[PDB]
């Protein structure tokens, strides 16, 4: 069961535990104003129905084992293709509205509502690790730096863009890489 004991995170991080009716009955979420949700899928995760409270205490009972965690800060970033923007928000309260580069007009930032997965302060993306050569327009070799995972499937925050990833400048970059938190909302629409 993920997240770990203690940890604090944002409000759109789902618990993660590794019949399918059957395993739903012996799972639980507890908040203080009983939060509703669902189960998506092995492991199946739970998402909370419009995020977490902020500052609320969560308790996750799967079994005879009870963990829980907390959230912190509702700090909400919105990706529009349509208005080529990242903005950020923190509790009601815009703290920037940053240009974007989302995916390219061949494969654009796919629309969903996601959360950081992960921080990692550079990363190398070789297209020759996955099967795409480097002579392919959707080809790459570089090193991305203030990367913050979107999606399983390769989408970080961190322009002809390739695998979906929203490019931002290094200033813009690095501040929502301080500003983000594991859990914070991402939510790629129009």
């Amino acid at each position: 069961v993920s997240p770990a004991n203690g940890a604090v995170v944002g409000v759109a991080h789902p618990v993660v535990v590794t019949d399918r009716r059957a395993v739903e009955r012996s799972i639980r979420i507890s908040t203080p104003h009983n939060t509703t949700g669902h189960f998506e899928w092995n492991v199946v995760r739970w998402v909370p129905h419009r995020y977490w409270p902020p500052h609320t205490r969560v308790s996750v009972g799967v079994q005879e084992l009870t963990e829980g965690f907390e959230t912190g800060d509702a700090l909400i970033g919105v990706a529009s293709i349509s208005a080529h923007t990242f903005t950020v928000s923190r509790n009601g309260e815009v703290l920037r509205t940053m240009p974007a580069s989302l995916g390219k007009p061949s494969r654009p930032t796919p629309i969903g509502s996601f959360h950081a997965m992960s921080k990692e302060r550079t990363v190398v993306m070789d297209s020759r690790t996955i099967g795409i050569p480097l002579n392919s327009s959707d080809g790459y070799l570089l090193t991305a730096h203030y990367a913050v995972r979107v999606t399983w499937s390769g989408v970080y925050v961190h322009a002809n863009v390739s695998h979906g990833c929203i490019n931002l400048s290094p200033d813009n970059a690095a501040w929502y890489f301080d500003a983000v938190t594991v859990g914070d909302p991402i939510e790629v629409v129009g």
